[PDB]
């Protein structure tokens, strides 16, 4: 699925990802911008034979279970055709264990790069939130 700007906001919100460790909604959107351009179904291959998955891209060789990262982790304890679905729960879910993990949204490296000192409210300008 593809999300609106606006439509992945809102469910962004109803999920508890406005503020969460300190990180206001427009951050959130704009990293999905970045890393997947508000599509769940992305996926993307690293060099390290590792793959990024979903809406916020996130990576096989410590949160999610794909069979074919050897020496990973599956920290998010799910399999990462989980972090493809329609519904983001469980990409929400994972990106909250990330972004707990002592780095903030850096994290995310096009958070850091794109979005990080940003006008960041910009993403969720003109939203019925």
């Amino acid at each position: 699925k593809v999300f609106g700007r606006c439509e992945l906001a809102a469910a962004m919100k109803r999920h508890g990802l406005d503020n969460y460790r300190g990180y206001s909604l427009g951050n959130w959107v704009c990293a999905a911008k970045f890393e997947s351009n508000f599509n769940t179904q992305a996926t993307n291959r690293n060099t390290d034979g590792s793959t990024d998955y979903g809406i916020l891209q996130i990576n096989s060789r410590w949160w999610c279970n794909d069979g074919r990262t050897p020496g990973s982790r599956n920290l998010c304890n799910i399999p990462c055709s989980a972090l493809l679905s329609s519904d983001i729960t469980a990409s929400v879910n994972c990106a909250k264990k990330i972004v707990s993990d002592g780095n903030g949204m850096n994290a995310w490296v096009a958070w850091r790069n794109r979005c990080k000192g940003t006008d960041v409210q910009a993403w969720i300008r003109g939203c019925r939130l």
